[PDB]
């Protein structure tokens, strides 16, 4: 079975705004998670063809990854910070859904989620 197209990352017809929270999500949150030693499985869409995971997109119907999130932030695809936070949570929960408690990849995602939560804790007041 085939991979789906990646999630939409750019829509020129959407209204655009810069906020302190969106800037922080790109320059601090995404940046920190991206450079983490456990980031690599999450830096691009899961390639189920290359990885021989034929059931991945039978199970995961809302794919999300940090490559997509980076693109959405840098193309001003998000209007509300919560949209971006939701995408990070989708990425983590997808990993938990496809895999099982205690799997190495799950432990990796858990660590990244903990780091994410520490970084989101210091999200600036929308100002
Ligand atoms: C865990 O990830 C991986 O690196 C591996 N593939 C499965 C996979 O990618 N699962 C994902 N679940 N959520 C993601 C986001 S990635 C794991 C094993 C099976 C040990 O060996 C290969 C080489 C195929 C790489």
């Amino acid at each position: 079975s085939m991979n789906p197209p990646p999630p939409e990352t750019s829509n020129p017809n959407k209204p655009k705004r810069q906020t302190n929270q969106l800037q922080y999500l790109l320059r601090v949150v995404l940046k920190t998670l991206w450079k983490h030693q456990f980031a690599w499985p999450f830096q691009q869409p899961v390639d189920a063809v290359k990885l021989n995971l034929p059931d991945y997109y039978k199970i995961i119907k809302t794919p999300m990854d940090m490559g997509t999130i980076k693109k959405r932030l840098e193309n001003n695809y998000y209007w509300n910070a919560q949209e971006c936070i939701q995408d990070f949570n989708t990425m983590f929960t997808n990993c938990y859904i496809y895999n099982k408690p205690g799997d190495d990849i799950v432990l990796m995602a858990e660590a990244l989620e903990k780091l994410f939560l520490q970084k989101i804790n210091e999200l600036p007041t929308e100002e």
